[PDB]
């Protein structure tokens, strides 16, 4: 009934995998803010190509100022602004390869 | 079913590529003035005739 081999939290399954034989499936962003930042650069990462899903910003149900950020969003993300803000915590000269 | 190399842009492509184990298919002309003007000139490339 799912309860034999899944866990409850990030650490459970990050440093299970780190200290034991298994692996665990999560976030790639999380994934990646770890492997970054493990000194030991021992973690490796497979991935798919995940499509029609992003993180976004909520408001009030029918809230009119709905359209403005999403607006001032596409132009970051078209300026490649909000790429370089990205780059402030997923850079891409990372030091390990993963 | 095409979902576990192909990518949506060609910026996401080539930046992969110079980053990541990956090889791109593309318009060799294309490839070929990115592979003369890329500041470290990392990249080469080869194309059919």
């Amino acid at each position: 009934n799912g309860s034999e081999n899944n866990v409850l939290e990030s650490q459970a399954g990050i440093q299970k995998v780190k200290y034991g034989n298994y692996a665990f499936v999560w976030d790639a962003a999380v994934l990646e803010y770890v492997a970054i930042n493990d000194p030991d650069c021992s973690f490796y990462t497979i991935g798919n190509t995940v499509a029609d899903r992003g993180y976004g910003i909520a408001l009030q149900h029918g809230s009119p100022y709905r359209d403005v950020f999403s607006q001032r969003i596409l132009e970051l993300q078209q300026n490649g602004d909000m790429d370089i803000l990205k780059h402030k915590w997923w850079p891409k000269n990372g030091q390990c390869d993963l």
